[PDB]
């Protein structure tokens, strides 16, 4: 590919930073391009590009807005399969789920938001006969979104869908490993008719771009998503700098609670889409899955005969249902975490290794691996892998389960497999996570609020709270009574 | 002087374990008032360990059990209402006019409004299809913190915990080191009527040691905090770098008053008075800078000097006083130092500007009320919150050039506009950069309304319905009846 | 007692009508009081009244009118027993119902509204810089209630606390057959501080006094519980004069689903609770009980035992749970569904008489009875009772017990019992019914708001909803562009 | 000539088996335009069974997936404008100025704006106590009637079924016997946007045939109408009679216009002249009762006869023709009878009064734009709706005898000021007593914004998301999770 440029104002243009990085194609090692990184002076004017395209955004009606965005939709829906091939070579997820998940469910968003404009409005309130107080729901101004690398596209599409309907601009910059599809994004939206400076992409890295990003003092909110620690550090530099608004979307470790009335086949098709999805790299894992001591020897059987079935190939062939991890030093991370479990004492039930072979010795690939006679103290256990690795952890009462799966600093996701009605409601009621599923895992519609409880986030994205968080409100009070001065 | 106060954990009065006192004055006379604990790292973890135990049971009442709990303080706070507005009078040196009239009322206000609200707190049910739909939970943060500031102290107490504990949780509030007295006296009315122990704890202490301890501590959900922007930016850091919290922030402002060529002079003068003296200038939302139209300017400033000389500095507990002392003698020193850059800056001292002197004045931080004219938008009076009783008058030429010179600025918190007609007021309004927005009045906050900044003036809101629902964490549910698909 | 008189602007007066009408004591047969009917002139005294009450009323702070209705919740709590007792005599209800139910729970819903009444908030719309629409919800000013005489004084709450606290001065016409209590809650409203004339109490038949409500022109809405036919007439006449809002709360035959997979003694408890409380004069009972047939037999004997343990008696006695019915005209209309139920080939299982002996001879007392072996064509399972009259149905398969439920005019209740989480869920949401019970029956929170499909009424009562029904909405567009005329 | 009507059921053209039709006039030329069928008892249970069928494919379809198909249909009907325009104004007699630029446009606003609503209408969820909790559904009614009016054909048919349809439910609508054409195309529009055969039926008929088999139908849950005082009672009537189902009626009114003492004149002329001679009257919004100083009124008179002296009747495709006949001839004479009633009753008649007369205007049911003065609040022109090109201008002294004489009426639609006066603008406004209310403007009515009467004017409302969810109904479902206690 030719050296890829920032995205300002409508266009493409050069650099001033002189700096520029490349991304690597996961499944071979090949270089897919060199991009150019946004320095400070770049920022500074993705930032006045903004200012001006926000106010012209602003000043069109809600309906407008709302063709423009469902413009936006249309060419999504046509484009899905291309920027799927071109996501997939980013990030190394199968074009399978590619062309099914990852643009549909983004363009899902966007479409979403695109009819809910109209209906963002503020409240009046009486307070007696000669004075009445209104609020409007205003624009933020200019806000920023950083990326992260597991879901590219989508979550370009998550943050600048409600922002941009709720009259924002937005600079976004993707994630350093996966920072392609983003800057098509920005040419679709161009295409649907947004104005100039609206969607501004800046590719670069977190330590210089994103952070040039957070301390701007004409960026009114910042959103992440990403792993905990570089979280607080986002958190962190945008208080310091200019005290704006956040949202974050971190990590998790997840709990997926089997209860002792469960059907042990939907318990373990459940907890394999909620561990090997994406070669395991999505935020909302459950990654802890407590299973009855009674039922844990055949849960590990049925789990291995699922594990077996496992595709890993060609990223294009329609077979294929399992990708190499989105980058070589990402694979290390893993490796590491694989070997801390083994060094600790869980059980390896299957992979723990990389792939070798024809096809897989040049990508950055790791077996599916399942761990057991697992226990909370484990290192596995208590940290996100962000890698296909699922822990089984034992459990006798519903009580201890509860306490165990609460007992985390991440709050993101979790789930519980029964076909009780109380016990569902129950348990459900009672686990300190944003995301609960009930004998299902992953799906996460454009009306449904998420985000993470405790350390796994601040705020939440999709669902109709998500607009109004990137609006302010505004109160006015219309005194029409005589004003009494004590002076 | 009063008998030593203690810490406020789990429904009692208690000793700190840090060994660790200061002393809160009169700010009028210069007397102590009272030798206070202060609250060590220890202390803050009882006090946490404390507000986990009360949230449960709080948050398993009923959602009327918890109104009928708040509404029964309203009632106390009411009954109390000149006690408490004498003892913050003392405390914080503002006129017991104002105290027995504004703070406590508005306080109480805002909790009688959440304990309402409570039944009122609901999720959502979102049908996906006919095999599954979605419910979302309101559920309690846990136990959250408040930092409060001390022009307002018990008002900001109230403020913070009313919706807080309507919305299921605890709250550990630790007011300013210089206004300590009225939180813990709220924290016993709260016992009295019926609140749980443990859900409302009060922790004194001084900002760099229990404020920290708060802010760092890994089993609080989140702080709001109100007082001045660096301070705000300082918490900021500290909640998110220590254990991501969720926050809410009011600051401080410049927030500006916009005279139109139509105003009434006398009604402009009358908001701009009560815009820049109430408090004795010590409050975030007064517009500091009012903007005049240079053809109204001179006559302006002829009746703004009538009306400061009728300012009545004295007894604080006599009815005609109507302004204080400042809350202590370094605050004054730098609202002096402010006043000394705008006599240096070239700005025209139209009065005011100099320390009280003479019998009941020499033992507290008094400044004459002042005024600046001739100022203009570089000046460092103009840019800079002062906190302090200093009015600075602009002269402007064109609505689209007032615009603009209001909105050039960091702050965000409040603006006003002053004019009888219809356009000119909304069209103005609509287009300024800030969170509270008076037409023809200034400083009234509903209970009903809710109030916050723009820009570095603040992060999230206070009051309305809406920060009820903030206080609130959402938990979404997905309820699947279908067959389970996987592609394994 | 005393002779009983109208209640206006803050005092009784004596009726203009010349007319009288007696209440009597269901237990005994013995004229409790005489009480005036109000004529058309005392219904356009009222109106006159309550307009001006209303505009001294609606002019008060949000918080002022919470205060007030607030002090009204302090004093029922504290004359509960008292207000039970009298209830019991108009209506023959026990004691150990009234003291429990019937002032508690109209008292919760007075409660909920009062703290709600801050919150009523219009809207605002922004359409383009130049212009802007806000809202506002304004009061109806005089509305009417026609109360029912199951539940008089809760009745008499239930419409006049959301009416009241949307800023409505409201005129309530109990029941003819139970008109005491709510003279006693104007009362106690006035003693609370509700201005004069915002809680007027008109005595009087249906046929008169009813109709001279729905025909006043300067009556903006309507709210009426009662029998489906009377709702009929009532809501035609409220049109064929001043196209009044309506809002009618009617009578039901609401279906007991007992799944294949319930507890057949929580099914039992829930059957007995869904017909025999308040004698089975409650309109969302669950009079069609739907049972699996393989279940029939046990079923039908469970619900015997607790037929057994049913106390007639004393209705001052503690442990008496059953009394006789509100009027002897009204025992004769439920015995002749009764000898239908014999007739049409119902096998009886228990009751279908009078009780008799010292203490019931004088007392409208009917038997607890129950039929089984029904079929959806037979009059007792068609029409509403409104007496304890049980209807027990046989079903073999989920659909057809679907299709069973819904084959009805009414629409008011439903229920399901069952421990499974698909069943319970996937039941109910194909039921057409207002108010859904799972595995209980009966309970009625404030919040939540009940009302019927179909022929079981319009619109609902409680929740927030109701309290913003009770007000009408104003929009007004400020535009501050140059208006262009075409002319 | 066109061809023969038939009625629209399940997603064709089919003959109506009632053996009855009707025609419908050009209101330009006396012409017939089409024969149309009528829908008798047998056809209407027909529309509601396909109607039955149509509405659970529709409901059982996603949000989504019904959000796109509505949205098809809006982009049908922008292409589509000019051509349905042209046929509403042959129909209607409304100049092609007008349907082109408003009919259409504000019709496909509003289910533009429903359709992209249906995703965010969602139930409620309230927790009671730990051991069980309410959810709430909003469930589609099942199958709705709408019948219209004839003075905006299409877009009563597009206001009433785009809520209608975006809430999950099917709708039957029965065009007024006056202007059926354009409702059967619009069944064709949707059909070819992909709305599934049944949920949207068309029935010409008459009111007291078809109106009345609808009104009367047990299996139809909810009636909308919109049409006059009169006719809306006897609607309402049945509809409870019948069934008890849910109703909403737009009905007339007679809505004051008041012009303050501080008010432009000309301003105040141009927007009473639009509040009156729009669709040359036939509006229920409009100003009728045009309330003027008594200081302005011999200058208000000037300015509004120099404004209708510009208005040009003519050729209804002319681009500068802004004035049309009247939909019929009976209704001319009915207002000509009104006419008739101001001259008798002693009010001046300053312009029109009178039919239009020559060659183009002896065939079309026109009456000349008339202006009375001098008016009173007795007279019948004052108390009763016209329905056509007939203003009323009445003297008035002070600002609470105007509010009281506005509001002094049992019509309650609409109300309107003209003051650039804050506080007069929000202060009169707050006064009146109707739905619909205009600050210097008239007659724009937002999708967002709803609309509908006071008092006789109507029930229920219009556009806005209320409207939305006033076409679902509300199921409360209780999860009981503890044990249940029997006291028996
Ligand atoms: N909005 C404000 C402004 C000031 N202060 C008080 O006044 C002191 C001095 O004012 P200022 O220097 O403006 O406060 P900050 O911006 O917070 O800066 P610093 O940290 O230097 O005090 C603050 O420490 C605080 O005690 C306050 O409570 N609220
Ligand atoms: N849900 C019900 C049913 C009945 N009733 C009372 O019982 C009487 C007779 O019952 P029913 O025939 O069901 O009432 P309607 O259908 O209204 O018929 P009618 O015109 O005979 O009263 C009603 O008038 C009313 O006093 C009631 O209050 N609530
Ligand atoms: N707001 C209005 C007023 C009138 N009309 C039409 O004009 C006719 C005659 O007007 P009017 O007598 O005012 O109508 P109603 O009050 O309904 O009385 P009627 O029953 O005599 O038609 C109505 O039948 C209707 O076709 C209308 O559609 N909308």
């Amino acid at each position: 590919m030719a050296e890829q440029q920032l995205y300002i104002h409508g266009k493409f243009v050069a650099a001033t930073s002189g700096k520029t990085f490349e991304t690597i194609n996961p499944a071979t090692g090949e270089v897919l391009a060199t991009v150019q990184a946004a320095g400070r002076e770049d920022v500074d004017r993705a930032v006045k590009s903004a200012q001006q395209g926000q106010k012209v955004w602003a000043a069109m009606s809600a309906m407008a807005r709302s063709r423009i965005l469902r413009k936006a939709v249309d060419i999504l829906r046509e484009r899905n399969d291309e920027l799927a091939r071109l996501e997939t070579l980013d990030t190394g997820k199968p074009l399978s789920e590619t062309a099914a998940v990852d643009i549909v469910t983004g363009a899902d968003v966007l479409e979403y938001y695109a009819g809910l404009i109209p209906a963002l409005e503020g409240s009046q309130i009486p307070l007696r006969d000669s004075s009445f107080v209104y609020t409007r729901r205003e624009p933020l101004g200019v806000v920023a979104g950083i990326g992260a690398w597991n879901y590219p596209i989508q979550i370009a599409l998550w943050k600048s869908a409600p922002a941009l309907a709720a009259g924002n601009a937005m600079i976004f910059k993707p994630s350093e490993v996966t920072p392609l599809t983003a800057l098509k994004l920005a040419e679709i939206y161009r295409e649907a008719g947004l104005p100039d400076g609206v969607f501004n992409v800046l590719p670069g890295i977190g330590a210089e771009t994103g952070q040039y990003l957070t301390e701007h003092p004409d960026i009114a909110k910042i959103s992440f998503t990403g792993g905990v620690a570089s979280g607080k550090k986002v958190m962190a530099n945008s208080a310091a700098s200019s005290l704006k608004e956040v949202t974050m979307e971190l990590g998790g470790k997840s709990p997926l609670i089997i209860a002792e009335d469960a059907n042990l086949d939907l318990a373990a098709d459940i907890a394999m889409m909620a561990n090997f999805y994406s070669s395991g790299q999505v935020c909302t894992n459950g990654t802890r899955v407590f299973v009855p001591a009674k039922f844990k020897a055949e849960f590990e059987h049925k789990i291995l005969e699922r594990v077996g079935r496992i595709r890993a190939g060609d990223l294009f062939a329609d077979d294929t249902n399992f990708g190499p991890l989105v980058s070589f030093p990402h694979r290390q991370n893993v490796l590491r975490y694989i070997e801390s479990g083994k060094s600790e004492g869980a059980r390896l039930l299957c992979g723990g290794d990389v792939l070798k072979g024809e096809g897989f010795d040049n990508g950055a690939w790791v077996a599916p691996t399942v761990f057991t006679d697992c226990t909370d103290d484990m290192t596995i256990v208590r940290e996100e892998i962000f890698g296909p690795v699922m822990s089984i952890l034992s459990y006798d009462d519903e009580a201890e389960v509860i306490r165990r799966a609460n007992a985390t600093e991440y709050g993101l996701a979790a789930g519980v497999v029964t076909p009780d009605l109380n016990r569902a409601h129950r348990i459900i009621h009672q686990l300190e996570a944003g995301i609960c599923w009930i004998n299902s895992w992953g799906e996460s519609p454009a009306e449904m609020p998420v985000g993470g409880y405790k350390h796994s986030g601040i705020g939440r994205e999709n669902g109709v709270m998500t607009l109004q968080s990137y609006t302010q409100v505004k109160s006015i009070q219309v005194e029409m009574g005589p004003f009494q001065s004590i002076f």
